[PDB]
């Protein structure tokens, strides 16, 4: 019919969109962005007060019976700078409509990084843990009950959760458990931008939010066993100690450091609990039902390892009453009481905590001063999760191309570990 | 007692001036600049006649 010249032609307007770019649990989590000048000398930290609880007295007559104050703190720090980094020659910024969609991309992929580094940090530095023999779905109510005592320990606990609670199903285990819940549900339809955004139920067992992400990581199962305290070791909420040289150094509210048999199958982010030690309530000290639970922050040798909260024991006679306001555990660790395992199993982890436990701390990169000045430089807003970035550029003359980077710092912190909570299905060994 | 956080304070407004040094020798000696275009092609050097005996 009609031979003519053909031609291929690419839409200009209609690019196809793959690739979700939720970050439901990074979203739950705070932004900071402290004062940078400060920042840069305090070595990327800064120490945030916490809420300080305060002995409290009955009666008319208190002669000779005040109490001093006690204030403990929390550190939050930065990591290495997340970025993209690409290279184009001079002729291929004719068009100049991949540039822009790279960049575009750059932005969603450090968002996502933004969301695993803080998944990651949950599942990590959780202390409360919960743990179902056999694998959600069977039995007749493993989901109900391994959503509600999450909920149940997170409550009697008495910790703050008026920012609200999330859970955070990996999607496998959701498939198993979403069966059961959604019969036992109270709550109606989801607004259609939180439904997509991730949650997927909500007040479930008195829980807010039940979300899915598909960040959560897998815990290796420990290797550890036969582990005993050794020594008598009472912990004490202090706000500094001295050093060699006397001086009052800042002491982290978690962060307690024991001293055990050995220490060899242990590795940073599993869960242990000590034999006859419970948690208490934080504001009404009682003796809750539930064993108290630990993750351990660090190895540092082959008989210490560092846990994430302090057990501080109620009935420890040395504790003054300031210090006996924070007594978050009924006794103290015996001279060898069994340490208890509780990752025997490698099971994808299940993330809740109360909002706001993990803090996000920003910090901007001046590459726009006067000693850069041969390179390009402007912000980089990352509107997704709410971070500030760095975009910068700097062509060379011998190659005509020229490099474009997009930096983010940030740092992911836990500063309630006691509020983030894992929960651990079919740990059998 | 008070037992709290504690901090680290630096006055950077506050510089604690220690040296200062005098340089009489460079200001008495005079200063010169050849023109830096002949310069250039000449190893930088510029010769000057001697007073005649």
């Amino acid at each position: 019919a009609l031979n003519e010249g053909q031609i291929v032609t690419l839409a200009v307007d209609e690019i196809i969109e793959t690739i979700s770019a939720i970050t439901p649990m990074a979203q739950k989590a705070k932004k900071y962005t402290p004062p940078a000048a400060s920042m840069q000398r305090s070595s990327n930290t800064i120490w945030m007060p916490v809420e300080q609880e305060s002995p409290t007295q009955e009666g008319w007559d208190l002669t000779d019976k005040a109490t001093g104050l006690l204030e403990l703190n929390v550190a939050v720090n930065m990591g290495e700078p997340d970025n993209d980094f690409f290279q184009l020659r001079a002729d291929d910024l004719r068009d100049e409509t991949a540039y822009r969609r790279r960049i575009q991309s750059a932005a969603r992929k450090l968002a996502n990084n933004v969301e695993l580094k803080v998944a990651n940090m949950a599942a990590e530095m959780g202390s409360l843990v919960i743990t179902s023999p056999d694998a959600i779905g069977t039995n007749t109510a493993d989901a109900w009950n391994f959503v509600a005592d999450a909920e149940e320990i997170m409550f009697s606990r008495e910790l703050n959760r008026d920012m609200g609670t999330s859970y955070f199903f990996n999607p496998q285990d959701y498939k198993k458990a979403g069966y059961d819940l959604t019969k036992r549900d109270i709550f109606g339809r989801i607004p259609e931008e939180a439904y997509r955004d991730g949650t997927i139920q909500r007040q479930v067992a008195g829980f807010d939010d039940v979300l899915r992400s598909p960040k959560l990581p897998v815990l290796t199962k420990s290797t550890a066993t036969g582990i005993t305290v050794s020594g008598a070791q009472s912990f004490k909420p202090v706000a500094w100690q001295l050093d060699n040289d006397g001086n009052k150094v800042n002491v982290d509210n978690r962060f307690a450091t024991v001293t055990l048999s050995a220490t060899t199958g242990m590795k940073r982010g599993d869960k242990i609990s000590f034999a006859g030690v419970k948690f208490l309530g934080q504001m009404a000290k009682n003796v809750l039902a539930q064993d108290a639970t630990f993750s351990v922050v660090r190895v540092v040798d082959g008989t210490h390892v560092e846990i994430t909260p302090k057990p501080v024991a109620l009935d420890d006679v040395s504790l003054s009453p300031e210090q006996r306001a924070y007594a978050n555990v009924n006794t103290s660790l015996a001279d060898a009481m069994a340490v208890n395992i509780l990752n025997v199993k490698d099971a994808r982890t299940n993330v809740f905590w109360a909002d706001d436990a993990i803090r996000i701390v920003s910090q901007p990169i001046p590459a726009n001063h006067e000693l850069f000045a041969g390179m390009k430089t402007t912000s980089f807003s990352i509107p997704d999760v709410g971070l500030n970035g760095i975009f910068a550029t700097q062509g060379d003359i011998s190659t005509l191309s020229g490099l474009c980077r997009i930096a983010l710092w940030y740092g992911v912190n836990a500063t309630r570990p006691e509020a983030i909570g894992v929960g651990l299905p079919g740990q059998t060994a």
